[PDB]
């Protein structure tokens, strides 16, 4: 659906080539060996364009390769090895459609994590930051051409980037208990990765009693799931949810009937029987399955804003490794993670991400005539024609439609709320009713540049588009192959320092404020309180300023849809 131009596909190909050379220039001859529970790993010292250095261990397995009869199943612990495992190169990413070339890439053998640090033997054990990548549960990787640790390793932390199964391979779900495919395999991968980290971070200079998990978009929903599930109780100590959480409408789906659909797409002939469907899918070539996934959702499902066919789901029966036994809103009520310091935030124009989609499908803007398609599914009737549904839609329309007829920008603004701000609000309010009183801080990422970018901008055809879109903040956390060395006085460089600085500060203390961070001098960053009528956030632009969340007025209008159904809010 996001279709990259020929011109950009070519610029990408040359960038990939140029990056092979840069990566070579930045690899040193110093290798090093570290211990793990499962055996020795050999890493390599790497340099950055800022002339910093760090130790790099990639391709550390945290589970058995989920191949053969392990396909679709929960991850199994990895087998120990004698000798030295080479971790001087990255492994394959999870099978997925390449977000730029449109071809399938990756491998089923993808359950790896990577560990980075500027010092393997620090005087004191360091905060460990664990990044879970986004990508709608269908794309993404921990490759350094996408998520390089180059900025974070300026700081005295251990940074770990994990992979997890994506798409149908990670999120197939079948009702039949005998089959042992309850769903959420990809989240169970994350759980098993977190367990490896808890039990191994000390070997890399990390403090197992100060672990922070963070992620953006699907990675933020993942981080939230990791804070909700009983499987991980007490495993880590801070969470950061960047542009997403588990109660976002895109973050979960009841996809139990879609395995049959995928099989039928792939040529299955027979009855809709879980067992027969599974055995067909078990023998299919993985790339074939992943290639067809885009065709799974029905017209009605897409109209109703179901975004992905396979994703996190409520597991239909309980198993020892069950991650999601109930709907996430119900899980919030009991979540161990409600009681750890938490930071959440969004960009200042999230929905700008949809620019190119509106270009391809301009009729989409007509949905704002009544806005019924954006009424939360729990409240809307099946056909979205009921008088109450039109009334709800009218509330949304008044919040976002500027003039007599809706515009593209109106649609994109509405999207920021539907997909991000409203679920953030619902989460905060729900959590406030079930927490030990531990602090939540909000940020709003509001720094716009075209001088330094990341690959999502190419994926969304957002080159030269002004405004701070979904994903734009990643540029200031992670090196990627489109980046370049910025002057220390550049606003971009300062923003990298600020973002990695605040994240590291929060990781260390559970409080994101520090007067040691340039620009944070007249800043008093207080956490949100249950009694607060209006949220305050740290707005991050060229300056750091505490403000009332500008989106609050609209958020309350969305909330008003639930006036006669408060139990569902």
């Amino acid at each position: 659906n996001f279709n990259v131009s020929l011109m950009e596909k070519l610029k990408w190909k040359i960038k990939c080539i140029e990056n092979k050379f840069l990566n070579y220039r930045l690899t040193t001859n110093e290798t090093v060996v570290a211990e793990t529970e499962y055996g020795k790993v050999k890493g390599v010292k790497r340099l950055t364009v800022y002339d910093d250095s760090y130790y790099s261990f990639e391709g550390i397995p945290y589970a058995q390769p989920p191949v053969g009869e392990l396909r679709f199943k929960a991850p199994q612990r990895p087998t120990p090895w004698d000798g030295v495992r080479d971790c001087c190169n990255h492994k394959d990413k999870s099978v997925q459609v390449d977000f730029i070339t449109g071809k399938v890439c990756g491998s089923e053998d993808c359950l790896y994590l990577s560990v980075y640090t500027n010092n393997l033997n620090p005087e004191t054990k360091r905060p460990v930051l664990v990044y879970i990548h986004g990508g709608g549960f269908i794309i993404g990787e921990n490759h350094r051409d996408m998520y390089g640790p180059d900025y974070f390793i300026k700081k005295d932390v251990v940074l770990i980037n994990i992979q997890y199964r994506l798409g149908a391979l990670g999120f197939l779900s079948l009702n039949s208990e005998d089959l042992n495919v309850p769903g959420n395999a990809g989240l169970k991968d994350q759980v098993m990765a977190l367990r490896w980290i808890k039990n191994n971070c000390a070997n890399f200079g990390g403090n197992p009693d100060n672990i922070t998990v963070f992620g953006e978009s699907a990675g933020a929903a993942s981080t939230h799931y990791m804070m909700l599930t009983e499987q991980t109780r007490g495993l880590f100590h801070r969470g950061i949810l960047m542009s997403g959480n588990a109660i976002c409408p895109w973050a979960n789906t009841q996809c139990q009937h879609r395995a049959f659909t995928l099989a039928k797409l792939a040529g299955y002939k027979g009855e809709d029987n879980d067992k027969d469907v599974l055995e067909f899918l078990m023998k299919a070539k993985p790339q074939d399955l992943i290639k067809l996934e885009e065709k799974v959702l029905t017209l009605e499902e897409r109209t109703n804003k179901v975004m992905f066919p396979f994703g996190p789901t409520v597991e239909p029966y309980q198993t020892a490794d069950c991650v999601l036994p109930k709907h996430p809103r119900e899980m919030v009520k009991t979540a161990w993670g409600n009681s750890i310091p938490t930071m959440m935030g969004n960009t200042s124009y999230e929905g700008l991400f949809f620019t190119s989609i509106l270009k391809q499908m301009p009729l989409l803007v007509k949905e704002l005539e009544t806005c019924v398609n954006f009424v939360p599914s729990e409240l809307a009737d099946a056909e979205r024609t009921a008088p109450e549904t039109l009334e709800m839609g009218a509330k949304i329309k008044k919040a976002h439609v500027t003039g007599e007829t809706p515009t593209a920008d109106n649609f994109m603004d509405l999207c920021s709320h539907f997909y991000f701000w409203f679920p953030m609000h619902r989460l905060l309010q729900l959590r406030f009713n079930h927490t030990s009183g531990t602090p939540v801080y909000l940020y709003r990422f509001d720094f716009d540049s075209e001088d330094l970018i990341n690959p999502y901008r190419i994926m969304r055809s957002g080159r030269g588009v002004k405004g701070v879109s979904h994903t734009d903040e990643l540029t200031y956390f992670f090196w990627n192959q489109l980046a370049k060395r910025m002057p220390k006085e550049s606003r971009e460089y300062k923003t990298i320092e600020r973002m990695t600085g605040i994240w590291t500060q929060f990781a260390t203390t559970g409080n994101p404020y520090s007067n040691e961070i340039e620009g944070m001098e007249n800043v008093s960053w207080d956490p949100i309180e249950k009694s607060d009528e209006v949220y305050k956030c740290l707005n991050i632009s060229d300056e750091l300023k505490m403000i009332d969340v500008p989106e609050m007025g609209k958020i309350k209008q969305w909330e008003s849809m639930f006036e006669k159904h408060r139990d569902l809010f």
